[PDB]
């Protein structure tokens, strides 16, 4: 069903931008005409939330979701990320100062061709793993709330965080989405989850279906199986029901899976089926 985002409803099952880009999201997409066709049916079957990064392909995924949908409707909401910049060997590399960080909110300015930005997602990184770590984010944020002061940003969101980081951001501005890795499998942050839901911020999930072990796999195949469902869609209505405040943000570069994840809707998960599904983490 629907979420308010900030000050705008949006369908849970929203869409991914990450796969219209090359291998390694660098580069332009396999076919240009592809994500095209891709990102239009994805509002004709109902999505208007999309998520992206003008870091993606450097700058190509947003052109295309330009060429694509400018003008856009109001209905939609484009959520974008910045606070990583890309290496000509398709690298990811911190770029926080607030020269970077403006320069990433006016490259999605242009590319996405907005006079502002609905939702700019802050990206953390600390530490030499990739997850989330401890650490202050006070001066990023600072920067991101200089520029919604000046009208450019709605709206602020983060991405990658401990739920130390989260409370230090709340005390710096509003904060409406937490972005971070969590599926089936990977459930450190349910209690997060739940205290977000309750002052009524949204999470959003990444890696559906990443990092299974085969018996992982296998448990996840077997539901799908007796439900008539594909394991992503089983991902997917699981995510749904865990909680009210969860966006689904799935990437897909093909049709046939774009329409096939929006059919995760009307797959209904039972008491029992349930009880197997959050057995695969334990
Ligand atoms: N903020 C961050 O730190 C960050 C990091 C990662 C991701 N994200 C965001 O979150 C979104 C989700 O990305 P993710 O990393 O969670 O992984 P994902 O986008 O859910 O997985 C992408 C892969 O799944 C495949 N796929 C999608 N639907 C499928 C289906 N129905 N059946 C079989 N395969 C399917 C795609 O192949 P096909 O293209 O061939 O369908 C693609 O190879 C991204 O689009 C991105 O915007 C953000
Ligand atoms: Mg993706």
């Amino acid at each position: 069903n629907t979420f308010t985002l900030g000050t705008k409803s949006v369908n849970r099952l929203g869409y991914g931008a990450m796969q219209l880009a090359g291998p390694g999201v660098f580069g332009p997409p396999r076919d240009r005409h592809v994500a095209i066709t891709v990102l239009r049916e994805a509002l004709a079957l109902g999505v208007n939330h999309i998520d992206t990064s003008d870091f993606y392909g450097p700058h190509v995924t947003n052109q295309i979701i330009r060429e694509a949908l400018y003008p856009y409707s109001d209905d939609l909401t484009i959520v974008t990320k910045i606070g990583a910049r890309r290496g000509e060997d398709a690298s990811w590399l911190p770029a926080f100062s607030p020269a970077e960080l403006q320069k990433a909110v006016h490259d999605n300015l242009r590319n996405l061709g907005l006079d502002v930005l609905d939702v700019v997602n802050l990206r953390v990184m600390m530490g030499d793993g990739h997850g989330p770590a401890e650490g202050s984010i006070e001066a990023s944020l600072t920067v991101l709330a200089e520029m919604q002061q000046q009208g450019l940003v709605k709206h602020i969101g983060l991405s990658n965080v401990t739920p130390t980081q989260v409370a230090e951001a709340r005390k710096i501005a509003e904060i409406v989405c937490v972005q971070n890795e969590y599926n089936i499998a990977h459930r450190a942050d349910d209690a997060m989850i739940d205290a977000l839901a309750h002052d009524g911020i949204a999470y959003v999930p990444f890696f559906p279906l990443g990092g299974f072990t085969p018996l992982q796999s296998s448990t996840l195949s077997d539901v799908a199986a007796s439900l008539g469902a594909t394991p992503m869609q089983v991902a997917l209505a699981w995510l749904l029901q865990r909680s009210p405040n969860i966006l689904l943000i799935p990437g897909t570069s093909s049709v046939a899976h774009l329409r096939e994840n929006m059919a995760a809707e009307k797959l209904h998960l039972s008491e029992e089926v349930l009880s197997t599904l959050d057995g695969i983490s334990r």
